[PDB]
């Protein structure tokens, strides 16, 4: 069937939850978006478990998430996520475990403050501090492994049916790695070292998944660019950032080399837009899967409602358009919307994808 899913975000308290320390409400919160979602056709919610190196589930790995309680590593006094996954099922829809692999602080947070049995507490030599953030080195094969195994345990403990990442990778161009290119990289190319070390970690997370459960399918949401034409004449008319160059995200090559079972680039943009037309890139994408086993959805940002903020672009109001140009693709197997807050707060996106989906 056509996937139909939502993002469900849980950094700073985007769609869920928007009470902290109150178990019932949060519990109710839950609920009350699933049904929403539901009434509009939505088959599948993804939803943010690991939204800044931290759990919204109980863990032996990772520290409970900040978002729950205000406070990282406080337990909420019940695990979440038996709650999430069983009210999804209940209502007939997956759930997708969604995980940021790197991210560990935000904006001027003291790496110092972190509870004492943090994993980039324990492990120094992992972190790397980028602007005024830190991060996950992805270059050590400690930290690939470490993140498999935060992905496993999840898998091995909950009735999960997928596991995704979003678009989060290197955050820059630049990145205080060269000692670990250095020891590991064999004076290859640096910035082909970094797509790799992206590439394996991408790999060893969908073995890791398939040595489990089989049937657990892997995803990846990346940006909605890989390549300009103008830096790879195969690459897509469009203009600004590219996810090769910019974070290291070689989307291409994990769909030729078989290392995700779906994609969802992030297609944030109206059609027409001349930097980044929705519609020329939506037919790039399809030719990208085509002839593979990679399962396609269109990212489709709802969250656009014409706000100045977006320079007026308008997204919501042209959801019907979009959708119906995607269907056109026999390559195209369906859409996420970012995000699921916007569903349930506009009456007019409800009657959207009511008319998409019924
Ligand atoms: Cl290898």
């Amino acid at each position: 069937k056509e996937m139909r899913a939502a993002w469900i975000s849980t950094v700073y308290n985007l769609d869920w939850p928007k009470t902290k320390n109150n178990e019932a409400k949060q519990k109710k919160e839950y609920t009350d978006l699933l049904d929403k979602l539901k009434s509009v056709g939505i088959n599948t919610a993804v939803v943010q478990v690991r939204p800044k190196s931290d759990a919204l589930y109980k863990s032996n790995i990772n520290p409970w998430s900040e978002y729950l309680t205000g406070t990282q590593g406080k337990d909420p006094g019940y695990d979440p996520l038996p709650f999430l996954i069983e009210e999804a099922h209940k209502r007939g829809m997956e759930f997708h475990a969604w995980f940021n692999p790197y991210r560990i602080t935000m904006a001027d947070e003291s790496i110092d403050k972190l509870p004492a049995n943090h994993p980039a507490k324990k492990n120094p030599s992992w972190v790397v501090k980028h602007g005024n953030k830190y991060y996950y080195d992805p270059g050590l094969p400690e930290v690939r492994k470490y993140i498999v195994d935060s992905i496993a345990e999840v898998v091995q403990n909950y009735d999960i049916d997928g596991v995704h990442f979003d678009d989060y990778f290197y955050p820059g161009v630049s990145f205080n790695d060269t000692a670990t290119y250095q020891k590991y990289g064999k004076g290859q190319n640096k910035d082909n070292w970094r797509r790799e070390n992206v590439n394996t970690l991408l790999r060893d997370v969908k073995a890791s998944i398939k040595s489990i459960k089989p049937n657990v399918v892997f995803g990846v949401s990346p940006a909605g660019i890989w390549r300009n034409k103008s830096s790879d004449p195969t690459g897509s008319d469009t203009s600004g950032n590219e996810s090769y160059v910019g974070t290291y995200a070689d989307t291409r090559a994990w769909i030729k080399q078989g290392l995700i079972d779906y994609v969802v680039p992030q297609l944030y943009w109206p059609i027409g837009l001349k930097a980044a037309d929705y519609s020329k890139l939506v037919a790039w994408w399809a030719n990208e899967v085509k002839g593979t086993n990679v399962d396609l959805y269109i990212g489709q940002g709802i969250y656009k409602q014409g706000q100045s903020s977006y320079g007026g672009q308008n997204i919501a109001k042209e959801i019907v358009q979009q959708v119906t140009l995607n269907r056109k693709y026999s390559e195209i197997k369906g859409s996420m919307y970012f995000s699921a807050k916007d569903i349930a707060n506009s009456t007019s996106i409800q009657k959207d994808l009511k008319s998409l989906y019924s």
